[PDB]
Parts: C-alpha cells; structure tokens; sequence
C-alpha cells in the first residue's frame, strides 16, 4: 500500500475509519461515537450518514479531503481474493494485515447480527475501523471494515455495504 | 473507451443512463421516465433515489449489473480536463465526443438552475443523460452526465453531484 492509501486512513472515535473520496468516509458502527453533534467539524445535519449493521458511511457536504482522488469502495471481494487490513495503531506504527477472505454473510457476533465477510489472517480491538483493500491493476479497492476477530486462531470479519446478491450467504 | 465501459451505457427513459457498479446508476433528471412505479423492473420502495437538480443517482438493492466492477464517480473534474461524452444513438451508432471542461456552476438553463460543468467540444437532445468520462491512469472515471448543449457554437453541459468546494463558482 502507498502513502497516500495509507493517509485515508483516519483516526476515528474508538477506532479508525477510512476516506474513500473528498467527501466520502467509511467506518465501523460500534467505533462511531455517541453523543456528540460533528464529526470533524461537521454539524451532523450537513452530512448523509447511511449506517447499515456495522457498516457506516458519511458523505460530508463540504469536501473534507480535497487532497485524494476518489477510489471505489465495492460490498466485500470474492472468495479467496487476498487483502489487506490497513491497520494503524495509536503509536503511529503501520500494520498491513495480509487476509484471506472468505464468504459473505449475516453472522451474530456478541449479540448482533452483522453483514460482513469474514477472513483467514496469513488485530486489537482498537484497530475496528480499518480497511480491507485489495490492488486491482494499478489501482486499490476498499471493500470493508474491521469489525470483529476470533480470541484465537486467526478468524477476522470486515463489515460490507448493505446489499443481497447470488454470490453471497442470504 | 473500451467495450466494456460502453456496456455500462444503456437506454433509459427518454435518454441515456450509466452503471457506475452493479448497484449504482447515474443519469440526467428530466430523463427519468415520469408516472413509473419501478425502473429496470425493481420497485422504487426498493431503490434510494438521490436527485440533486439535473443528476440523478439509483442505488439498487439488487446487483443489476454484477458482471461490472464499480468504477469511480467524481463531481465533474478540473478545469481543461479533455473527456469524452460516451453517446449511444437508438440506431446503435457509437458517438464519442471529446470535450475540454471549464468551469462548475449553478448555471440557469431552460428557466431552471443546474449544477453542472460546462465545456467546448473538440449533440441532440435524446443524448441526454450520456456520461463524461476521463482516463486516469489505465482507468476510467465518471464525471457527468449530459445535460445540456447551445444551439450553436460548441458548448455542452454536464450534470454533476451536489457538493460545494474551493474549485467550483458558489
Ligand atoms: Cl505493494
Ligand atoms: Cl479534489
Ligand atoms: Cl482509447
Ligand atoms: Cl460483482
């Protein structure tokens, strides 16, 4: 991953979120945080925020990130297709994750049901938020959220965009 | 432009529209057939439907097109950016037209204010609805749909996405 993938990655309430274009950010909903009226300085009323299970996405009125390009955001990859989880840690330290990912699904997890896709690791709980991308081409695709691991044994689930199709469970 | 990103263009109601991604469908607002109860046989209860003046956006809830990958969508582009208007006539007939974009403003076209980008051509109004499309890298990226052109002397609009910035007029 380069620089500028790993500048969108952005510390985020409890967590982390991720900038898919100037005005489009994406995060996981247990990590969004409560009681508060903005996000980055944005009253909420001046955002469109779209939260489906654990996946939420704001779209700012103002253009937060003039910086970056857009890039694609897609509802979680193929099965098999190799990713990796743009992990930061509060330290500053990077810690790419390579993932193996596997079917898409409603799974409960701590009482929840969650839209997600889970994965093989080939995380802490402070690293919820991150994305899942993958290269296609030249370029990278973002295809979820940190959302939960396994207390052992190297199961990790990314939350997806809401959305039904033949290639998932459901 | 490559076969497949002119399969993205497809007929719709009065004029053209575009697949963005399996889900997602752009196109210009006065095109959109008026007294449907569905669009590409889905129920429009089971569609979001995001009109901003003359663009038009489709989220479906099932995948449409799930032989596309998603591409990117930007509003408009920066000034002197060369795109090309990827237009289907009825007859089958691909038009490609390149065009020099200027400048993003409300502009009041036909009584009514539109958010567009304007630009000098390098059309008929059943084009309506064509996307503006540039290349990036090996890729490509969306930037408008058609909107509007003068009677004479080389000009055309495109709708773009709501959004204010630094870059735009307002
Ligand atoms: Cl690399
Ligand atoms: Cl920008
Ligand atoms: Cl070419
Ligand atoms: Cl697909």
């Amino acid at each position: 991953a380069p620089p500028t993938l790993w500048s969108r990655v952005t510390k985020f309430g409890s967590g982390w979120g991720f900038w898919v274009s100037p005005t489009v950010f994406i995060t996981t909903t247990h990590v969004v945080p409560t009681g508060v009226k903005e996000f980055f300085g944005e009253p909420l009323s001046s955002i469109a925020i779209h939260q489906a299970g654990e996946f939420t996405q704001f779209r700012f009125s103002k253009k937060m990130r003039p910086d970056l390009t857009g890039m694609v955001l897609e509802e979680g990859c193929p099965e098999g297709t190799v990713c990796s989880v743009l992990i930061k840690r509060d330290s500053g330290e990077l810690l790419p994750l390579a993932v193996r990912m596997g079917a898409i699904a409603s799974m409960r997890i701590q009482g929840r049901l969650v839209h997600g896709q889970s994965g093989m690791l080939l995380t802490i709980p402070g690293d919820c938020g991150a994305p899942y991308v993958h290269k296609r081409g030249n370029d990278w695709v973002v295809c979820g959220v940190h959302a939960a691991a396994t207390k052992s044994g190297n199961t990790v689930v990314c939350a997806v965009q809401a959305g039904e199709g033949e290639t998932a469970l459901e």
